[PDB]
């Protein structure tokens, strides 16, 4: 509900099925805690992530596990994975979806933050 | 359903909402025949486009309206608008919906095609 | 020189090399009048499309034949072509690199424009 | 000359001046070890980073450092950073460019690698 990923394939163009999802809050000695984890649907996306109660102002970090998801369809590819790290500021209220597309060698990604 | 649009903007991190969206058929002569229009709603996303019926195999051009919805926020764009071309093929049930990513001097665009 | 274009494949993680590039310009009468042609180099770049006598302003089109790309390497992609429309040197001349970034399923496309 | 990184801003449409970036290496022991470090010149191009000789097999991750990027053009942006996790150099050198398209929600990034 606060925080929703997607994933998108742009070799296939489909969702991002059952791609590893891990969130990591930043910890006050700068390591990173497990948070909230998860697998993609198969509409690409992760709901269930938080709880409104639980998503407090932070520095997040949202692993995507993008090695695994190519090398279990057969496709060869760079990177480790994705990783995404933002602050989350309680400027009113505020829901976040953290978007990625995501191709063998590159991959893009966006927030989408909307009052609701 | 068949067809949906959605378009989002990477520079407020927000759906793109109220942006004009042309959809045109390729016709005999190679000219580009209007078929399906609209604009974007508050999740960013342009739904009734089109029917099963309506939307037969053929050579389709979404034509987005970037320019008008930069100038409209008060951000000086690059693009005339934004064009994505692509075949209809009726390979078995398909829902397709084209998204794209906008921001002043670049845009992404990708197609999820799934079956419904 | 004043307009150059660089592709670049995001499953590979190379230059595009071989693309075919169309520049057509907006004509008085409203329709698309060829400007230039060329193809992507082993460094994926196309250099040497006009000059800055012939490149004056107007309404531009560079029609990058992605489909025949993905093709020639034996992959059937989504898009027919990836199109950027824009006007050119309204404010003096500039000089413009098109860039755009391929997947079967998605491009992205940038703009750098620097005055000399 | 074996690892490059270029940014560009997708707002301006220009390259993206004195980017920090820093260059790690993940050690034995699972930490991320710093590696090399620089910013990005006039042409949003940095060089120099490493050399042939020092640039080992491993797990290397580029961070760029996109909010320090923005803040000192006063934006406020969403991502700390931008990073870029892969495995270089395991079948052999490789000459390695890692690009980065930046706006203020959103970045992309692709790599093109080389066999010099
Ligand atoms: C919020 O909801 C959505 C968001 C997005 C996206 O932010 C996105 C993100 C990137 C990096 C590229 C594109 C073209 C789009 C795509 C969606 N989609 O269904 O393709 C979608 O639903
Ligand atoms: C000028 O030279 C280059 C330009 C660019 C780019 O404009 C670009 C464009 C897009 C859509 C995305 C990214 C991340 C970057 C990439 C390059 N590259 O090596 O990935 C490159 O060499």
């Amino acid at each position: 509900c606060p925080l929703m990923v997607k994933v998108l394939d742009a070799v296939r163009g489909s969702p991002a099925i059952n791609v590893a999802v891990h969130v990591f809050r930043k910890a006050a000695d700068d390591t990173w805690e497990p948070f909230a984890s998860g697998k993609t649907s198969e509409s690409g996306e992760l709901h269930g992530l938080t709880t409104e109660e639980e998503f407090v102002e932070g520095i997040y970090k949202v692993e995507i596990d993008t090695k695994s998801y190519w090398k279990a369809l057969g496709i060869s590819p760079f990177h480790e994975h994705a990783e995404v790290v933002f602050t989350a500021n309680d400027s009113g209220p505020r829901r976040y979806t953290i978007a990625a597309l995501l191709s063998p060698y590159s991959y893009s990604t966006t927030a989408v933050v909307t009052n609701p």
